[PDB]
């Protein structure tokens, strides 16, 4: 049975909005930090950089300017970086008006979302799964290689920007990634092993998507009070955390991210903690192998994480066939956070158990499962963006 979000460590029941904002979130991060993902050791950090290094007004036959923008975690040109892509919606800025933006991370290289053959090469390791690549580095037959899971025309013709960054700028994504990552960079400890409560690649991956936010400030173009910070599968589990530490995200999209996701650990179903951390040991902490076949003993589950994001608009969704990622579990943890919303006046899923396919249920805490087997379709896209019209604009100029 599931913790209460609701009552504190030493049983404090948590009825007001300032208990839950100022003693019971930090409550909950604190575990989560320590116990699952390791702990971010600083956020923004002093003297990042951004750089423009490209910038097309006429992208996309006229319907976006695109800019690649290096963005660098210190002052030294030998700090650590990441590549960001943004296409903006000509027709918004035209009007002199800042866009609102997706934003997420993507598996094989910011050249693998779309076609556009001006996007520059990752020149990054790239895993041996992506489709088309020569030796794990990129090559232009994998341009555009991933573009099914990013509609990028039709999110600039709904009146968003699109920004992502390849995951593995920050954090390769092999079981040795992490001692070519953003962590090993920010790690003094001249020692070898990370410490039990270390983050690993999810973490990394979480705190690139709120550096990039910190980058979409600064740009004259959009919003960035105005981003929905997205991800599917291993890199939703990212959104997610990264949606949960930094509530200057609007709006957080959970596609099909499953275990250490959105689904429940406690429930036994589909990929298990055991399971993931055997299979891919870098993406949590090294505390996060203590709950192996001992998931009874978690002080915290993942509904947790989700009322984590309240009061902002959290959407979690599954795939009707995608038992790994326990979508009953991805529902049952909306529900189990759905009280923390209800606290400050939201709503979550009407009823009790999983909606018919297509059928999505929810105010601000949204979910929906959809036909067929574990991906990121035009069909979430479709959802997504009519919760981000209700969300990011409905009663706003
Ligand atoms: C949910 O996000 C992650 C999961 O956390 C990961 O476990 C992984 O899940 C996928 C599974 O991965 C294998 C698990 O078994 C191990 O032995 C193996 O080494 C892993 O590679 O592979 C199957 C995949 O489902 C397939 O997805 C595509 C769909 O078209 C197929 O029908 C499915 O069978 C499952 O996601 O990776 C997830 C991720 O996508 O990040
Ligand atoms: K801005
Ligand atoms: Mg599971």
């Amino acid at each position: 049975t599931l913790p209460d979000p609701l009552v504190g460590a030493d049983g404090t029941r948590v009825h007001d909005r300032a208990t839950w904002q100022h003693r019971r979130r930090p409550e909950l991060l604190q575990l989560f930090a320590r116990e699952v993902y390791g702990r971010t050791p600083l956020g923004r950090p002093e003297g990042m950089v951004f750089k423009v290094t490209t910038m097309e007004h006429a992208a996309l036959g006229g319907a976006a300017t695109r800019k690649e923008v290096t963005v660098r975690f210190g002052r030294d040109p030998n700090a650590p970086s990441m590549q960001l892509l943004l296409y903006v919606p000509n027709a918004v800025i035209a009007r002199a008006e800042r866009a609102p933006v997706f934003l997420g991370l993507n598996f094989y290289g910011n050249h693998t979302v779309h076609t556009d053959p001006a996007i520059a090469l990752s020149a990054r390791w790239i895993p041996a799964e992506a489709p088309n690549g020569a030796n794990h580095r990129a090559t232009e037959a994998a341009r555009g290689s991933d573009a099914q899971k990013w509609p990028v025309e039709q999110i600039l013709a709904r009146g968003y920007a699109v920004a992502t960054v390849y995951c593995g700028d920050l954090c390769p994504d092999r079981p040795d990634g992490l001692n070519a990552s953003v962590a090993s960079w920010l790690d003094a400890a001249a020692g070898d092993q990370r410490a039990p409560d270390a983050w690993g690649a999810i973490g990394v991956w979480a705190w690139g998507l709120s550096r990039a936010l910190d980058y979409l400030e600064t740009d004259p173009l959009v919003d960035a009070s105005r981003v929905a910070v997205h991800g599917h599968s291993r890199l939703g589990k990212a959104a997610l955390w990264a949606g949960a530490q930094d509530d200057r995200f609007a709006l957080v999209i959970s596609n099909e991210s499953g275990c250490g996701g959105a689904a429940l650990s406690k429930r036994i179903h589909g990929e298990t903690v055991a399971r993931i951390n055997t299979v891919f040991p870098h993406w949590f902490a090294r505390n996060f192998r203590r709950y192996d076949d001992h998931e009874e003993a978690l002080p915290v589950d993942q509904h947790e994480l989700l009322a984590l994001v309240a009061p902002r608009p959290l959407y979690v969704a599954s795939a009707e066939d995608d038992d790994w990622a326990d979508p009953r579990g991805e529902f049952l943890a909306v529900k189990a956070a759905e009280p923390v919303f209800r606290l400050f006046g939201q709503t979550g899923p009407s009823g009790e158990d999983v909606p018919r396919v297509n059928e999505p249920s929810g105010g601000a805490l949204r979910y929906h499962i959809r036909p067929g087997p574990h991906g990121m379709t035009a069909q979430d896209w479709a959802f997504y963006l009519a919760f981000a019209d209700e969300w990011l604009k409905s009663a706003l100029p």
